[PDB]
């Protein structure tokens, strides 16, 4: 089992979502790059594991679910048994992450990606170690209840570049956003 990874698209003003949807339309190539990024492995025959809440697990058009081509591990207390598509279902990320440590997992698994929503990504920046932050900046504010947190940079390195990420601005439906890669160790 690989590395811990967590993945998001936040506006100016630090938000995730707005009523369970995200706060800015659609942007079908920032999709294209999360699938790019969660599916991928190097190692060929495994799988990557995104590890989600409930409400990022109904924000996912049920067409897209699960995510194919990954092992779907969803967080919640209230759950007793995985929502319908998903793989697995937890009741916290230390408890995810154990799994993923058992046998039923442990061969088939390859990276580790947390995919939201706020307190997911909260527990994740707890995890001692090496975390890497793949960090959409979408160059608006908007509207939004539900935001991630603060980036320590005595503790996280904004990377200049990083293999397989494009540098440069892109833009869809006249929102501007870019690609950023963080390390903690
Ligand atoms: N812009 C982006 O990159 C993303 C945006 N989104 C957007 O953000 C919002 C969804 O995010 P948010 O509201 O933060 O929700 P979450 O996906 O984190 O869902 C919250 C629910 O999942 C469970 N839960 C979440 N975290 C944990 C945890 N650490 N341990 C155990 N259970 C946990 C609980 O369910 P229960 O009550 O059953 O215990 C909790 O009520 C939506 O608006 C979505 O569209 C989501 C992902 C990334
Ligand atoms: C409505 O259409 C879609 C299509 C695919 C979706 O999830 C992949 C979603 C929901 C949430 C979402 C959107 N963007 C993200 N971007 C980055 N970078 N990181 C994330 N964690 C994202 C997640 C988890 C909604």
């Amino acid at each position: 089992v690989g590395s811990l990874n967590c993945i998001v698209a936040v506006s100016q003003n630090m938000g995730i979502g707005k009523n369970g949807d995200l706060p800015w339309p659609p942007l079908r190539n920032e999709f294209r790059y999360f699938q790019r990024m969660t599916t991928t492995s190097s190692v060929e025959g495994k799988q990557n594991l995104v590890i989600m809440g409930k409400k990022t697990w109904f924000s996912i058009p049920e067409k897209n679910r699960p995510l194919k081509g990954r092992i779907n591990l969803v967080l919640s207390r209230e759950l007793k048994e995985p929502p319908q598509g998903a793989h697995f279902l937890s009741r916290s990320l230390d408890d995810a992450l154990k799994l993923t440590e058992q046998p039923e997992l442990a061969n088939k698994v390859d990276m580790v990606w947390i995919v939201g929503g706020s307190s997911v990504y909260k527990e994740a920046m707890n995890h001692p170690g090496h975390l890497k932050l793949f960090v959409t900046r979408i160059m608006q504010d908007f509207e939004s209840d539900t935001f991630f947190p603060e980036i320590d940079l005595e503790k996280y390195k904004l990377l200049p570049e990083y293999p397989g990420v494009l540098s440069d601005v892109q833009e869809e439906k006249g929102i501007k956003y870019k690609f950023e890669v963080y390390e903690k160790n």
